[PDB]
């Protein structure tokens, strides 16, 4: 019985020296997002919407442009709700399906839903149509050096990840709920006698609330804080290298503390099925959370190109590219 799956716990990233860390700088476009990944998306887009329709359009459409070899998959399913049953899609895009081994990026692309208030419509901007864009511009950035792609990578964005009404079990968690069991319950890679496709997955690095300013992320999970270390260390020389913009080191990203507490997210389905995770998710959250006024108006411009930079460099190490 192969011991592939262990695989995981030794992998060791190949990192990028400071030459090759500017050109990583340089070759992302924080303006070429927000016009052609981030303003699309910034639209209602709650489960079964018109929106939700056309945020999946979109993201689909922005990934087979690009060169790399990007197999997409929507994964669609229903479900009881507060207002009964509904269909929801989940979008997955992976390089190399067959691949054993997948580092694994993701985020949700619903937005909560809120009938409209004084013409106010709620639409997300960091929850998550910012993530959202930057998992659109990693691929689009790195998407010479991914086209030369048994580990590979796998974007996945969920779908009715927000609650209809305030959060409870059964009211949350929809794509992600379905998608882990689904992965589970899936041989890999195909032909496989004891190996699922969560086996598959290396790490489940989930970005959720991303794009206000002074955003504090935590290293919550001890099987993973030796990548939480790696982001650390990134942000460090990218920030040494002066390759950020207005960014110091007493306000890091990437802080040294742990955080006790269970935050409710799409990682949760997977963490607990055995899946390690690397939550980027801020705490405390926006202040803008849940809030008409979470809009593309309060986003922080150059914190979510320093974030852009930094994650790129941490796929590109993890997958040795
Ligand atoms: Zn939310």
């Amino acid at each position: 019985a192969s011991a592939w799956p262990e695989e995981k716990n030794y992998h060791q990233p190949a990192i990028l020296n400071s030459s090759a860390l500017r050109q990583i700088a340089e070759g992302t476009s924080i303006s070429e997002m927000w016009q052609n990944d981030l303003q699309p998306l910034l639209i209602e887009r709650y489960p079964g919407s018109p929106g939700s329709y056309a945020a999946r359009q979109h993201i689909m459409q922005r990934i087979q442009r690009l060169q790399a070899d990007w197999v997409l998959e929507i994964d669609t399913f229903l479900s009881q709700t507060p207002y009964g049953y509904r269909s929801f899609s989940n979008i997955i895009s992976t390089l190399n399906p067959t691949a054993k081994r997948h580092l694994v990026l993701a985020c949700h692309y619903d937005s909560k839903y809120f009938s409209h208030w004084n013409n106010r419509v709620f639409v997300g901007a960091t929850d998550s149509a910012v993530p959202c864009a930057m998992m659109l511009e990693l691929a689009r950035a790195l998407d010479k050096k991914l086209l030369s792609l048994d580990l590979s990578l796998q974007l996945i964005f969920f779908d009715g990840e927000e609650a209809f009404l305030h959060w409870s079990p059964q009211d949350s968690l929809y794509g992600s709920r379905h998608l882990a069991a689904k992965m589970a319950s899936t041989p890999h890679p195909p032909g496989a006698r004891g190996t699922s496709q969560l086996h598959g997955m290396d790490l489940l690095v989930l970005l959720d609330l991303i794009g206000a300013p002074n955003p504090t992320f935590p290293n919550f999970f001890p099987n993973s804080a030796r990548w939480f270390e790696r982001l650390q260390a990134i942000e460090h020389e990218l920030h040494e290298l002066g390759l950020l913009k207005d960014h110091s080191l007493e306000g890091r990203y990437f802080q040294n503390y742990s955080y006790g507490g269970v935050i409710q997210d799409d990682h949760i389905p997977f963490l607990r099925r055995g899946v390690p995770v690397l939550h980027l998710i801020p705490s405390p959250f926006p202040e803008v959370w849940h809030t008409m006024d979470d809009n593309e108006e309060n986003l922080d411009e150059s914190t979510i190109d320093n974030l852009n930079k930094i994650l790129q460099v941490f796929v590109l190490e993890y997958l040795h590219l």
